[PDB]
């Protein structure tokens, strides 16, 4: 009876970002940053141009909220702005209503995770006696940072006295999202017979919900290094292209509800099928 659209000013020109939604599917959403004005109009179209629409008011909201999958009915809005667009009355005619929210606070980057989602959206509501007409439209927020940062390489060792000394050296402890992890694996001592080696990027998601803490992992990338036994004096250059990976910045204690942290995990498997692991955190940040 009423089709409601949310149309942003300069929709057709404004930046859109790809985002992996809850069912694994990728879509584009309008992209915003902290502080940016959110502007547009709410358009009502009447299915029958002759009939009047009785309502108890028309509203648009901008909302940022955290949705905890273990407590999914409980909304944890951290920013909510409300602009009433019409007092109760009557709509006899298809029309649009302008809106502008200025200085819009968006302190956290959008995130769709395993046990949590952090999302922003615009919600247009026509209040009715019977059933309200509600239309939402998601928007995506990114958070930029800047870091120093100078040439201080990091070392990751697997060391078994008298048996194994394998060293992975890489260029930074922090990387932006399209950066390259530049490193080298050195085989200093190889008395154990190794049959496979790889380096993985692991995302670890930590969520609090009620009195409980949930942990989930996701292997983002597997860089297969070598099959068969390495010998001492060999050296393998490593370049991991982060731009080919689906990545968010590191997120720590987001409104004390969740964390997203990233690790390099060096994996060796010997001829006896024994796993040897070693991990170090890398801080991922978004460069503007």
């Amino acid at each position: 009876s009423v089709e409601v659209e949310i149309l942003l000013n300069d929709a057709e020109s404004r930046k859109r970002a790809e985002h992996k939604t809850e069912d694994g599917k990728k879509e584009k959403y309008f992209l915003f940053y902290d502080g940016e004005t959110v502007s547009g109009k709410v358009s009502l179209s009447l299915k029958n141009p002759n009939k009047r629409l009785e309502h108890q008011g028309i509203k648009i909201e901008f909302i940022g909220q955290i949705e905890l999958y273990y407590d999914r009915g409980n909304h944890h809005e951290f920013v909510s702005l409300v602009k009433d667009l019409a007092r109760p009355g009557e709509i006899t005619q298809s029309q649009a209503f302008d809106f502008e929210f200025t200085h819009v606070e968006k302190p956290y980057e959008s995130y769709t995770g395993q046990n949590v989602k952090l999302r922003y959206f615009l919600r247009a509501t026509i209040s009715r006696r019977l059933n309200d007409v509600v239309k939402e439209m998601d928007i995506v927020v990114h958070t930029l940072s800047t870091y120093p940062e100078l040439n201080s390489s990091i070392k990751m060792e697997v060391g078994i006295e008298d048996c194994l000394h394998i060293e992975f050296e890489y260029n930074k402890s922090k990387y932006h999202l399209k950066d390259v992890i530049v490193g080298k694996i050195y085989f200093l001592l190889v008395r154990i017979k190794i049959k496979h080696m790889e380096i993985d990027i692991i995302k670890r998601e930590t969520t609090g919900t009620g009195p409980n803490v949930y942990h989930e992992n996701d292997t983002i990338a597997k860089y297969e290094i070598m099959d068969g036994a390495p010998v001492r004096g060999e050296s393998i250059p490593i370049r991991l292209f982060l731009a080919g990976y689906e990545l968010t910045p590191t997120m720590r204690d987001i409104n004390k509800k969740f964390s997203v942290r990233y690790y390099l995990n060096l994996v060796l498997i010997d001829e006896e099928e024994r796993r040897y692991f070693k991990q170090q955190e890398v801080v991922l940040w978004r460069k503007g």
